[PDB]
């Protein structure tokens, strides 16, 4: 076992850091004063443009597919550096990565060449979105006997017809509400959308992914694709993840990502398992920003006393707890993404490790930001410090990318209950 | 022993609830459109006006002093109901209460009659502020051999001259920055403010409290009293707690609250111990709003599954944990205020109980809000629910009113380290 | 609302302290030499004798039934003092009180007069046991479609015949394995014990409680009642709670406690709700002993340094956290038992409060003992301090008297999920 | 960056597992029948003899020094597997590794060759001990102005004379109270032991380490070396760590480990920093045994319900938290030991990483055992399961090898407060 970073991993860090410090630090003056989420997202477009120019979207796509992604550990180091400075734009890049993952993972090389083209060009501001989440919730989307996804699709001729609503998926409506450049829309196949999901058939066997582009939306009637709203978020105030309604929305058969059923559900689960692992890097960045701000403050401020506050044991204890949470978190992320890259390990081992990672890093990042605030004291509550923004941003992580309580813990639980469960297969082999 | 509420405690609660729902619910539509903190505080003036007409400012003063305060348990009940709905204006009421407290507690009936007069009238919108906190911190203000308070006072003729800065004290500038109707300014006596505090004298013997009114301010040169800034807060966005600088600010000797030294420190300690106990009620109201909103959601929503999510054990575990935190918090607050009202008990015992109460309720209220958010899941993160506001608001409580890490834990540690410490004296007697 | 203790409550405390210090402190010299659990329990008989002589068993029976119980708050005070010194014998008293409860609370005065008689006499060493728990578990005993209790009973002529096994019920075999003086055996009614519980039935409608005395056991064949074993416990090493098998055990119909079904389940639920509330006083006593030992150590020992260890913030922080856990725990126990006593409150309100109390106090007692050990440090790990015993004893509390995870949380969850659940009914009526 | 185990790491694991399962499982049948700590420890001798025969003591010594230690990752894997089964004898091996470390670390090949010889022979049952800890404590041994170590040494011609007492050091009295085969006795140099440590000299400049063998002890008068007692421990009930008194105890100058002062303090600090990282693997072993026992239980028992208990969300939540604690702990240990072996890294970077590791792994192991017990429920409390032993054993870890509260957190705080502290130097370099 080895924890040393290669020259390309150190360069990936230096590059990410330089981009964050020279480009992302300027985003706040653009977005900070806009009234609504969409406006804030739009104000972020020149920074995404720069990220594309710096190669950061091309770096979300594997080299075999014409991108420049070197590894998932490189990706982890990049995301930690970006999120330690500014989640604006950084969040857009990862949302796009998620949006691309089903195509990156699928088994059609002609689909990959066609739909990944804009994202490896190094030009423009192309957005992708994995459109899974819904107004009524998704924690129970695979539950045999329940209503399932309320976004359904039916084959009519040589096309599919989507009806229903999505809520929350990042970048889904694009910069201007005429659509992401690529959206992977996750649907439940229902030949008749009025009738409930058949409780005698496993929900996983009825999943289909349909690829929707700006062209697709332009080819439909205006009322077939409507953005009904844009949630105002506590933190990550510059992301877009709207309420979208498809009404009789036609999509050509060639845009069907794969065979409906277990293969499609598989692509989705895989994409979301990879995000589960990497989301820990974002939480680390946010929490690391809080720790470092509190640390510098505790090593330079006496708070009207005779020594720097880090010399009070209760202050150092908080800082120690923060530092520990960050160190364990990062190791767990690097373990997770490395596990995901291991061809030897069966999927359930990868999936359990990804779930653990998401659950731990996100929950623990919140504690880290709060302890940092408690250590700095009253000054952390004013907006001339970063903590108000970090507090709001950090609370997103346990909730999003599949919340810990409803999705990730239950995905991990299902794995642990299986008869052939091997708790240590990722470490000690099978 | 008994927890039944008297008819007048029940009436205080009905009155508080009616006030909250007829008046305080309208505040948000007024303060929400104001871009800066002072303006938000100013938009809140008509609601404080209504608070005064409803008798709520008069109820912060004991009956023997012309007020209508029935008891601290009545107060605890009122504060919980107000803060469960809207901390805007509610926070102003309690900040005024704290400003009044050094006067309420002092042994001079002439000062009490004079300076409490506007607060017991039922007219206007009179504000009071206890001005203790400073830019450089206050956790170490009584540390022997340290710099001490940087707001100092010196006697010159038949007046005192205040030099230095305060930061954070609620209401201290009034509605218009010409001053609170009553400010208790806490100073360190120093004949020559350019000289450090003398390291061989106990800081507590150099504390003075000087009463500064609007008239005091108007009797000084314009540049003798100035507001340098108004912090933009993460939550409690409608409160004012400015950065104030006194420069050669003259106060009559008749305005000195009491003899400088241990008597003055003692009045500040007592005031802040009473607030330590009652700040729990504010934390309970906020956390209670989060718990109730999560409870109703959990009972009303299936999240696309086969049953309401309260029926999931992980969801119920969060709700159970919130409920336990709230229940234990309320009990401890009522214990602490009843203990403060007990004439048979020594100060050290009351102080220890008040510290415990502040530490427990405020730390635990934060966990209550966060767990509530986790239970609700993603929808908790959007501002169509109340959680974004509650999370920002709840994080104030561990930090303010004497932070838990630097001030309240240290005060309690000091009492616990005394040779005659009796842990259980508030319960089982001495 | 009032927390002040009456003269009789203070006397109850004094009496309980004097008993624990002059009698219970001598127990260890006797049980300590005994190599198995039963023999340790037997070694404890002379101390239970003394407890009876001091009126402590009589104090577990209400005055209208010939006992001397003053109130549940008196009971809480007695238990805290007892368990602060020595859980040996204390645990027998409390287990007997649980065994008496179904008879104390039943609607048959003839059963009360006959079966409580030995317990109000003030003589001998009479034991009672509520025999509910089983080798296969009881967390799911009321699960519809589940196997239910494996101890069943059937009516044959003018008798009931019991088949199956119990495990864990305190005192159940008596001093000599010829039986407790009174055992309430909870059975599921089944005319054929080889047949699985009907999945269509509500399991609570099948419950019967049969009273079994030493004369009942003697009236049966010797192999109809056998003790198969006695668990060797991590702590509470002097308690007995054996593995008992009933094989065609005949009981007179006049020993049926009440109408089978909902009424019988209700008596058991009520007895265990009462124990849920009071078990916190035992947790508090154990945790309090750990806190006070650490506190005395922290204020007298420098650990080879220049100052008492309580002077170190990290140490003081552990002690503060223990103190707060103990203070909140006692308040919650007093609230719970006062709630149970309230004639005007509905059952589910009482039950919910009792569940909260059990969950909180027992979880938090464990943390209190462990934090106290960390504060004292390495010396806490050797048996010349009490912490090794306290750690083993405290870990009983979250697991016993209905475990928190499987029973108490799920009882509380069920009440919260009821359409008419009112969270603050025990405090703010309505 | 890589977590993959080499073939030799996998072989170390297999070999350690086979030794634990074939040899160590048999230990309990021998030590459980003995009446006190010493006897239990003595009953452990044949198992240590087997460990020596299987090369496990030789594997504590680096290959350059004639041992077989392959790497600290190898050692971590071995310790996790040993402590997962049986800490008896396992504890003796690690205590011997600690005892050897000051010699392994020193810069004197002639000392190394002489004193390490029995330990690399593969013969007998040689024991080492690092005798640091004392009756009065050691958390403040380096405190300037404090009393310091109460075990002192004075130079008398060509010999040193030791006065004072040790308490706790494992193996220090050997199998028979005639001494460990090698003890490294840490002393404070003092010409006159009746005089207090000079408050004007930095305690670390007065540290000496004297090597004491069985020959040294036999060459002194009988009353010069006395075992006064053997603590009865809550867990690890088969280790020896006696109370030793040196009275005018003569040691040859050629047995001095190095020049007294910073160099000697540095060997002690380094040895204890290496143990701090590795003790994590012991904590993991114990917690892993709890987790796996709870997991097997939860996957095979319904607890009288219809489904395996792991299907209940609150049970799964506990197992998930245990699993996460174990995964993060192991990563942190492997990171910490790999950091210690990195010659490019400054000592303070290694030290910080080792303290973090000790703090985290030992605190969290306790939580893991307790969670596992709560998940299993009542049955976990009886000695037919492993948990009573594991609970007592896991509580050792945060207290021993320098407790977290008094020692490790203070050592880490000291590093963090340094002006040139680089928090991430172990991951991203300097
Ligand atoms: C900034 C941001 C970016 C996002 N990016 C995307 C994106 O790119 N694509 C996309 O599709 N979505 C995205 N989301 C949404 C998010 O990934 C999912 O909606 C969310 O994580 C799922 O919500 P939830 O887990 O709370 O599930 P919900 O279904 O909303 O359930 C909510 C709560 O109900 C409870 N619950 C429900 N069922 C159970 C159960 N069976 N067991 C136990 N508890 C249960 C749990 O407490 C759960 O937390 C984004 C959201 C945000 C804020
Ligand atoms: C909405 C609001 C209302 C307020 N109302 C008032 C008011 O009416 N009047 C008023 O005067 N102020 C008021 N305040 C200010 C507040 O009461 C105090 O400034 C704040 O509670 C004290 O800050 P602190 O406890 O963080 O101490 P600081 O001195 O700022 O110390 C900050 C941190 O340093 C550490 N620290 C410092 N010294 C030590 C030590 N010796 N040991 C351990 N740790 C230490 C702790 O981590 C502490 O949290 C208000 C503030 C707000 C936001
Ligand atoms: C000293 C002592 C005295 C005792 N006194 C008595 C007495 O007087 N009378 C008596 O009858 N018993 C007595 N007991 C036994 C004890 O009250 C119960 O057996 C125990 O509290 C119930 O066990 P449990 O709660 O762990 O349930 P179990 O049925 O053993 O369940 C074990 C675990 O399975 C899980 N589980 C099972 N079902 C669910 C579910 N539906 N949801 C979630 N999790 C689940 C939980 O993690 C639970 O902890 C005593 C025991 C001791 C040690
Ligand atoms: C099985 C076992 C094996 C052991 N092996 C060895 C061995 O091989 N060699 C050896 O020498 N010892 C050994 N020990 C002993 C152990 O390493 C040390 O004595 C112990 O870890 C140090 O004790 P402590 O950390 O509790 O410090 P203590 O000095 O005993 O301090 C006790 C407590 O006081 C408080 N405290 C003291 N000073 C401060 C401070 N400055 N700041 C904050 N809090 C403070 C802390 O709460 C601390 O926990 C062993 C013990 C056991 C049980």
């Amino acid at each position: 076992v080895d924890f040393k970073l290669s020259p390309s991993q150190l360069e990936a860090r230096r590059h990410a850091q330089a981009f964050a410090n020279t480009v992302l630090t300027k985003a706040s003056a653009e977005y900070s004063t806009q009234k609504d989420q969409l406006s804030r997202f739009q104000a972020t477009r020149p920074f995404y443009r720069e990220a594309v120019r710096h190669g950061l979207i091309k770096a979300q796509v594997p080299i075999p597919l014409g991108g420049t992604m070197e590894s998932l550990v490189h990706e982890s180091i990049i995301l930690e550096e970006l999120f330690a400075v500014e989640p604006a734009t950084s969040i857009t890049i990862v949302a796009t990565a998620l949006g691309l993952m089903p195509v990156i993972l699928c088994d059609s090389p002609s689909l990959q060449e066609k739909f990944l083209k804009p994202f490896i060009s190094g030009e423009g501001e192309p957005l992708a979105s994995l459109m899974h989440s819904e107004p009524n919730g998704t924690a129970n989307w695979l539950q045999k006997g329940g209503p399932g996804l309320q976004t359904t699709a039916r084959k009519v001729g040589n096309e599919w017809v989507i009806s229903g609503e999505k809520l929350w998926p990042s970048n889904s409506g694009g910069w201007d509400y005429k659509g992401a450049d690529l959206a992977c829309v996750v649907c439940r196949v229902s030949d008749d959308p009025s009738k409930p999901q058949d409780p005698n058939v496993d929900p996983a066997t009825q999943i289909a992914v349909l690829l929707v582009t700006r062209e697709t939306i332009a080819n439909n009637k205006k009322d077939a694709y409507q953005i009904l709203g844009e949630p105002e978020l506590a933190g990550h105030i510059t992301t877009s993840g709207p309420h979208t309604r498809f009404t009789e929305f036609h999509v050509p058969h060639e845009n069907l990502l794969c065979t409906p059923g277990l293969k499609a559900q598989g692509l989705v689960e895989t994409a979301f398992a990879m995000s589960a692992a990497l989301v820990g890097a974002m939480a680390i960045g946010t929490a690391r920003a809080a720790f470092e701000e509190a640390l510098v403050f505790a090593k330079s401020d006496t708070r009207g006393g005779s020594k720097h506050i880090i010399e009070h044991q209760s202050v150092a204890d908080k800082l120690i707890d923060c530092k520990i949470r960050l160190e364990t978190s990062r190791l767990l992320v690097w373990k997770a993404v490395t596990t995901l890259e291991d061809e030897a390990l069966e999927w359930k081992v990868k999936l359990e490790m990804a779930m653990q990672t998401k659950i731990y890093t996100t929950d623990v990042a919140v504690e880290c930001v709060i302890d940092a605030m408690k250590a700095v004291g009253m000054k952390s509550y004013a907006k001339d410090m970063s903590f108000p923004r970090l507090l709001n941003e950090v609370m997103c992580y346990p909730l999003f990318d599949g919340g810990n309580i409803g999705l990730r813990r239950r995905q991990m639980q299902r794995v642990m209950a299986l008869e052939d469960y091997e708790p240590w297969a990722a470490t000690y082999g099978s």
